[PDB]
């Protein structure tokens, strides 16, 4: 019997993370008793579920106890008395944590100097922030490590790869509601290279002679020696040493057939290379 309800403090819209809780608050004036009801997308909110209503001296609150995706929607507080009615509304948005729709593959071997590209697809509520890590350290954007995140697709492209780039790479995504990650292992290998052509080695008939090639690259290597289209093998005539950075052949009891060109081929997972050397004869 006189002033109708008027909400003089209206509730504030909010986004809440899955699993969290949150409260809408408003305040009403007018002739008592003012009846208060709440609705979620127009459906009357009833006690004993995920919503708790409180009303104390004309301050009305609605708490969502444990946020689920279904809780997203419009929450309206209605006030009524003999004189009239008012209502006020706020929106609840629900944030879902990031999820990898497309994960990284487990491993890769790449050759030194090459480039490689990693791509993930990540869903969940915006804004999602994506960072990449190498052996637990954040990778900084640069001409060598180019990153992007456009239309849910996260990309790391890496250039000029070197052995120190071998290790564990992680793409981690986070937002207001959580985080997720996908990891992979990279090994960068140097191909075999024989950078220096050996000088020819002169010998005498009946003597022994050593020929060697200096080798660079990521060991271990498979190594073969050849002359005149025949593979030369360790035995009574040849002693062959294949160390990580030096390959050698020791030719015993030299005769005319040993004079000429020798080839040493070295290979690993990522390349091969051939060294050519010659034995010459005195007298």
């Amino acid at each position: 019997a006189m002033a109708p309800p008027f909400f003089d403090l209206k509730p504030v819209s909010v986004d809440l993370a899955l699993g969290e809780s949150g409260t809408f608050k408003c305040h009403v004036t007018g002739t008592a008793p003012i009846k208060i009801t709440w609705a979620k997308d127009n459906r009357e909110i009833r006690p004993g579920g995920n919503y708790k209503m409180t009303l104390v001296e004309n301050t009305a609150t609605l708490t969502v106890l444990k946020v689920t995706k279904g809780d997203a929607g419009q929450y309206t507080c209605y006030a009524s008395n003999v004189a009239g009615k008012d209502s006020c509304s706020a929106q609840l948005g629900v944030q879902e944590p990031p999820r990898f729709i497309k994960k990284l593959e487990p491993s890769r071997i790449v050759k030194q100097d090459e480039h490689t590209r990693y791509e993930c697809k990540i869903g969940g509520s915006p804004e999602i922030k994506v960072l990449w890590y190498k052996d637990e350290t954040e990778i900084q954007e640069s001409s060598k490590f180019r990153m992007s995140f456009v239309e849910s697709v996260a990309v790391l492209e890496m250039y000029n790869l070197s052995v120190e780039d071998s290790g564990d790479y992680t793409c981690e995504a986070h937002n207001a509601a959580g985080s997720a990650s996908s990891s992979t292992s990279l090994k960068v290998k140097e191909p075999p290279v024989f950078r220096k052509k050996p000088h020819p080695v002169e010998t005498l008939k009946g003597a022994d002679v050593h020929l060697e090639c200096e080798l660079q690259g990521t060991p271990p290597f498979q190594v073969s020696w050849h002359k005149d289209k025949r593979e030369l093998r360790s035995g009574k005539k040849y002693k062959i040493m294949s160390e990580n950075f030096l390959t050698s052949i020791h030719i015993l009891n030299v005769d005319s057939a040993d004079i000429g060109e020798y080839q040493c081929k070295a290979s690993n997972d990522v390349g091969s290379y051939t060294c050519v050397g010659s034995i010459t004869l005195k007298a």
